[PDB]
């Protein structure tokens, strides 16, 4: 029934653009079989966060990537800092780093590596969250199963949008899904 | 605790949105430790938003469902929806006894503060499509938010609405699911 | 062995019949957490009418329906899309041994979801939702689930897929999608 968070608070906690340029809020509960995901995004500072595509045509999308190893633990190269990942205690983390969550991780039979074999679309979530609460202001969050090299589990959230925004800041509502687990 | 609250999942009216229980809200909360899941739909039987008209009335358009808790997660008496059935599950039912605690069915304060002069951030709405009478070319959008309302320690608010010109479509839902982060 | 999860494993061998025998594979995993079952479903079609969508050619072929039709018991039907042989509680990446006897937990709710009736049919029974083909966000096709709506069975759950985009040599297979429903017990 454990929990793996970050903490629901507004300090900055990764990094897309620039170090610290936004806090990912996301939360991942284990229902046995099944992990439920509850996720959203704040931008804080540097290029993401205030949106203008008059001025700036190509700015688009950008990416977030968690990379985990066969514990289960979060590497560096994540954009996720890793001081901010724990099991939840309270409303704050334990004060110690985990060592074991393979039961959180997205399975690898339903969601393989990249390979030779052909690939299929079912390691793909697809939503829509909104861009300060509006309902004019969609925004698509793609998230993807273990499909990054370096590592053995995989999770990124791609954003993208398809409206010119004009002086729209990056900070979402929140979208729900859920992933067979590995264990 | 892997408990159930619900409205029971029968179809006698416990809402009040324009006239007295013009409506069966069925919402069901699921405590999955640190996470709520969700699940709603709604039926309007009665009044104003019984059967939507907007050639004639083009400014029908939203309507908004309150549930309103105290500090112990009870549900208060202004809330749209009635006290009488909203309660832990029992078979189709509900326990006998009115709940006197339900901290950790709420919404978690410090990811959905309330109302303050502080930044509000859009985290504490979660977007949703439904679809009137089962049809796929007659969506409605319900907008969920959490811990928005005043005169209460958390609450759960619904606001539907829609944009196409629906002409004497009667406005009972498809189901949606969704979560949040509990309060403990 | 895994008594909170039914599911078809999550391996892509196929176990669907939707045109033609073992045409696809649908994954399928109902995790019980308590009066509500957490669903997730993908569909991948390896042969057949459905395969490769071509609606140049064939402008008529826009839906189909996959039919989950259970008993008293839960225990899924023979004349069901989905084959019984890896439906089954799970164990580890795969399934208990023998065929389970008892699933009441991870059926709709009938009160709920009622049979068709005199009474009124409300849509509560209906959840929609939207895939992707090939993972490509601009081909999208709607996922229409519904509860116990079927005759001949205690209860079921029914899959239809439909799409109104023209599409062209667009094979079928799909995103993931999450939902839930309230269970009978
Ligand atoms: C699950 C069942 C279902 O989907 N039912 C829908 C039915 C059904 O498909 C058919 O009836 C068949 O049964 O169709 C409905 O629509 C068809 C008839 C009406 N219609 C609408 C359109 C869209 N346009 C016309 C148009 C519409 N608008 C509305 C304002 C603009 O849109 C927003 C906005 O403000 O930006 C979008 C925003 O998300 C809305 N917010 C919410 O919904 C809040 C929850 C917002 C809001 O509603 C208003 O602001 C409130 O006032 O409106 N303007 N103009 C025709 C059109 C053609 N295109 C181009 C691409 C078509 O779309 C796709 C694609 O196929 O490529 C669709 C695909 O899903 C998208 N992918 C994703 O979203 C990934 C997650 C992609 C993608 O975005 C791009 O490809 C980029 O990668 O685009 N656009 N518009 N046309 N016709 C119906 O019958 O009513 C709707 C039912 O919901
Ligand atoms: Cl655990
Ligand atoms: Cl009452
Ligand atoms: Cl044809
Ligand atoms: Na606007
Ligand atoms: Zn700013
Ligand atoms: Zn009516
Ligand atoms: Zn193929």
């Amino acid at each position: 029934t454990r929990t793996l968070w970050t903490t629901p608070d507004t300090s900055p906690n990764c990094t897309i653009a620039q170090d610290k340029d936004s806090k990912l809020t996301l939360v991942l509960t284990k229902c046995g079989s099944q992990i439920l995901a509850n996720v959203s995004l704040i931008v804080v500072a540097g290029k993401y966060h205030i949106i203008n595509n008059k001025t700036n045509p190509k700015i688009k999308s950008f990416t977030i990537k968690l990379l985990f190893n066969k514990n289960g633990v979060l590497l560096d190269n994540s954009n996720l800092g890793k001081a901010y990942w724990n099991f939840r205690s309270g409303n704050s983390n334990v004060s110690t780093a985990y060592e074991k969550a393979i039961g959180f991780m997205p399975n690898l039979v339903a969601y393989p590596k990249p390979s030779n074999s052909k690939k299929y679309a079912r390691d793909i979530v697809y939503g829509t969250i909104y861009l300060g609460g509006k309902p004019d202001q969609p925004a698509v969050i793609k998230t993807t199963f273990n499909q990054e090299t370096g590592c053995e589990y995989s999770i990124t959230f791609n954003f993208s949008w398809s409206k010119t925004y004009e002086n729209v800041e990056f900070e979402t509502t929140s979208f729900t899904f859920s992933y067979i687990a590995q264990e």
